[PDB]
């Protein structure tokens, strides 16, 4: 059969329900059976997540480590001669001379004493 | 990409260069007497030029 237009309160078939056009108001029902009433997921949609973006997520509690190096926390509290992560004095850097003893000057304050 | 995202990371994560921020100076604070040796008693730590330090007596 073949019309115009079909102007119809139910359309129920048993094979293909093609069109170059489908325009669903109202709702949607997909084929696992999710009732959709609003708009949907475009492929490679991921830059709205992005900073700023609508539909921003959040990182807290994701896992992996990433390709690129961050900042940190303030964090110079972490280290000391009982935990695993260990520096030694041995290891540090100074610009003092051949002889030259690290050494307080008060004030919090370390220098190059001899 | 995760450029600009907030929250904290259930892994721990490689640090960008950071040691400045573990000055005298800074908003967090390390000192010495809180440091490792390898040297023996009444070992010093002592300069022998070229940056590098050393346990002497
Ligand atoms: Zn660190």
């Amino acid at each position: 059969h073949s019309v115009d237009a079909l102007n119809a309160t139910t359309i129920d078939a048993s094979d293909t329900v093609t069109g170059d056009t489908v325009d669903a108001t109202t709702t949607l029902t997909d084929a696992a059976g999710v009732s959709h009433t609003g708009e949907l997921e475009d492929i490679n949609h991921g830059s709205k997540h992005e900073d700023g973006g609508s539909d921003e997520i959040s990182v807290g509690g994701l896992s992996g480590d990433l390709a690129d190096p961050q900042d940190p926390k303030a964090h110079a509290a972490s280290h000391s001669a009982d935990s695993a992560d260990e520096i030694s004095v041995e290891n540090l850097s100074t610009t003092g001379s051949a002889d030259t003893v690290p050494i307080s000057q008060g004030d919090g304050t370390l220098s190059m004493g001899s």
